[PDB]
Formats: C-alpha cells, structure tokens, sequence
C-alpha cells in the first residue's frame, strides 16, 4: 500500500465517506448493509459479518479506513457479474442497437413458451422503462433484474 499516498487516500476517502454514516471512521452491517442493498445485494447478517471479518485486519470488528481499501479491491470483481447479465440483454435485443422495444422483447418472451399481447408486455415495459419511451435499454434492463 505504498502507492496509495495522500493522492490515493483522498480518492478512496470518498468511497469510505459515503459508507461511514455514523461519521467516525468505521463500517458495520448497519452501514455496509445500507449501501450494499442499494445496488441489489440485500446480504444477510451472516453475509455482512463474513465480509466485514474478511477485511477486518486491525482486530476490532468494524472495517477501518485502511482495511476498507482491501474490500474495494475484492468488491470490484464481485460486481463483475454485471457482464454475466449482459448476455441476456443481447438475446432480448433483436436488432442489436441498445434499446429493447416492446415488440422486440415481446417476441422473445413468446419463445419461452407462452402467448403474450401488447397489453401484457406493456405492463412489463412500465417496469424497467424509467424515462418512459416504451423501451428497455441496458440500464433499464439491469434495474429490472435487480428490482423486487
Ligand atoms: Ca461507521
Ligand atoms: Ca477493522
Ligand atoms: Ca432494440
Ligand atoms: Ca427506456
């Protein structure tokens, strides 16, 4: 961690300032769990504890400024899954431009083994479609997947 002087410390700081809700310099299930669920992880106590202990080095329990830096490194790959989902997005996108229209997706759904109508699909679009242009782009699609 020699190549992480004030230069890096400042950067990582922000990533460690948002998590630390209490405002002391540590992170716990309460904090980490407050941001982790924001993305769509909703990790259980056992999960948070395991992640906290894994990074916990000092030997106290709650992640610190230095220890945290360790997670931000491993947690960077944990999200990699993003791609694993991309593939799916492609399938739906027939034309292959970026936005998944109602018709494009509508057809896909059928393949599964059912017969849906503009109405049925409409209810779906209003789910992922954020802006409301009758489309479901990558971003809009991702949210849906991680939306309960
Ligand atoms: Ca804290
Ligand atoms: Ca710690
Ligand atoms: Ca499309
Ligand atoms: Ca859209």
């Amino acid at each position: 961690a020699d190549q992480l002087t004030e230069e890096q410390i400042a950067e990582f700081k922000e990533a460690f300032s948002l998590f630390d809700k209490d405002g002391d310099g540590t992170i716990t299930t309460k904090e980490l769990g407050t941001v982790m669920r924001s993305l769509g992880q909703n990790p259980t106590e056992a999960e948070l504890q395991d992640m906290i202990n894994e990074v916990d080095a000092d030997g106290n329990g709650t992640i610190d400024f230095p220890e945290f830096l360790t997670m931000m490194a491993r947690k960077m790959k944990d999200t990699d899954s993003e791609e694993e989902i991309r593939e799916a997005f492609r399938v739906f996108d027939k034309d292959g431009n970026g936005y998944i229209s109602a018709a494009e997706l509508r057809h896909v759904m059928t393949n599964l083994g059912e017969k849906l109508t503009d109405e049925e699909v409409d209810e779906m679009i209003r789910e992922a479609d954020i802006d409301g242009d009758g489309q479901v782009n990558y971003e809009e699609f991702v949210q849906m997947m991680t939306a309960k």
